[PDB]
């Protein structure tokens, strides 16, 4: 691939990104400053677990469906077979939500935007999920003091998905080419903006599946229920 090839790849990844999140970063920022009263949080406390349950499973259906446009728009992510296209979404979306997330936490003060403002895990109360959302907040908190640029974690996301080694693909060869590029896409821009250093201390791999896996083993606890 040619160097404007490179550059386009990386542009199209990163307006991908952006206009496929539920709100702007901006927007996000903005809004770090107005903070749940403790009679709003007491107010979701009192909830029934069912109530909590529908609004965070709203917010995740759209936090999902928006990671399927992303996929969508990705350069030959269309082209590929719908099999494999199933394949990288059933093992990547979730992944890919979860990575999301640290944009709406804020490290300063250990909380995170729901529903207009920004809250702590008691919050959450209502779900009895303490530990699962305790280890969420965990792996924010990680990845905010990494200090991901838009751009990052635009590139970081779609490798999440674009990942050849996901079991049961029928067109390895067509994934490998899709990720090698925007491997290369990703190298070029971090050393463009020397960001390089970002690489060795990007999640364990491990730690996100793992992560993912007891996220979604909750999720349909809840939706069977
Ligand atoms: C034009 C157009 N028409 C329809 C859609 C659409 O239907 N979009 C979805 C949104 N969603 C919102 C919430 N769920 C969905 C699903 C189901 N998917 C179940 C498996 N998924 C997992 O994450 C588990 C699989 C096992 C591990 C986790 C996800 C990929 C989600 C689809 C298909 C999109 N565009
Ligand atoms: C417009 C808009 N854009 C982005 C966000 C966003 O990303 N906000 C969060 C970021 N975080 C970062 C770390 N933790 C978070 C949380 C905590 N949430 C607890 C309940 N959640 C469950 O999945 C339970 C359902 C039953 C099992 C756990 C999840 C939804 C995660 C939220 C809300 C919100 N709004």
């Amino acid at each position: 691939a040619s160097l404007t090839e490179i550059e386009h790849l990386v542009q199209s990844v990163c307006k991908s990104y952006r206009e496929t999140c539920q709100l702007r970063l901006e927007d996000l920022l903005r809004q770090r400053s107005n903070i749940f009263s403790r009679e709003e949080v007491t107010g979701y406390q009192r909830k029934s677990m069912w109530e909590m349950w529908e609004r965070c499973a709203h917010h995740l259906t759209e936090a999902i469906q928006y990671v399927v446009e992303f996929a969508k728009r990705l350069s030959g992510f269309m082209e590929l077979c719908q099999n494999d296209q199933i394949v990288l979404l059933k093992a990547g979306a979730m992944e890919v939500v979860l990575v999301r997330m640290c944009r709406a936490y804020n490290a300063d003060n250990r909380t995170v935007f729901f529903e207009g403002k920004y809250g702590g895990m008691e919050l959450f109360r209502a779900l009895g999920c303490s530990e699962l959302i305790s280890s969420i907040f965990d792996f924010s908190h990680s990845l905010s003091a990494l200090h991901f640029s838009e751009d990052e974690i635009a590139l970081y996301t779609a490798l999440v998905l674009i990942n050849a080694h996901r079991p049961g693909l029928q067109e390895k060869r067509k994934v490998e080419q899709l990720q090698y590029n925007l491997e290369l896409a990703f190298h070029h821009h971090l050393s463009k903006t020397h960001r390089q250093s970002i690489l060795a201390k990007l999640p364990p791999k491990g730690k996100l599946r793992s992560l993912c896996s007891q996220h979604v083993e909750r999720l349909q606890i809840f939706q069977h229920l």
